[PDB]
């Protein structure tokens, strides 16, 4: 079995800057990965997985999908969750 | 569908006394989780996950499995990759 992104805690960040939110994924029902960010880059909306300064000036994420397609699946369901705030929150405005 | 600890692989193992071993477990083999650390503590081992500092100044693990068996699970797995290293090593020199 491949490993599933099983829900999304998410707050979103309004202090203008690139970043829009900060997140944790619950992968398989059980383990919870934390210091998810959201992001506006000049690109798109993106997910940066919690990262680490080398000393070294370098950085490598401390939680590291494998393939871009599980990188996919964590932002899908991460973008897709914080997309899912927006318009449940803007539904409710009546 | 639970977690799978598939795989463990362990650097940096046995420098400082404390601080025994530098460990990645991969889960589910697509997703990898680094900076996990075996350390040797009032009782024995235990298997510590990287540490997130939060607003109020408190450490929290960055990676946090919400069951105790799951920390079970993840620390039998890094604790058995680790005493299997160094238990092989020994043979080595006995042959």
């Amino acid at each position: 079995n491949a490993m599933e992104v099983t829900d999304v805690r998410l707050r979103r960040v309004n202090t203008d800057g690139r970043m829009r939110a900060i997140a944790s994924i619950t992968l398989d029902h059980e383990f919870v990965v934390h210091d998810i960010r959201v992001i506006d880059g000049n690109n798109g909306l993106f997910v940066a997985m919690p990262s680490k300064r080398t000393p070294d000036g370098e950085f490598r994420d401390i939680t590291h999908p494998i393939n871009s397609s599980t990188r996919g699946k964590i932002q899908d369901a991460v973008l897709n969750e914080y997309h899912r705030l927006g318009d449940t929150e803007a539904l409710e405005f009546e």
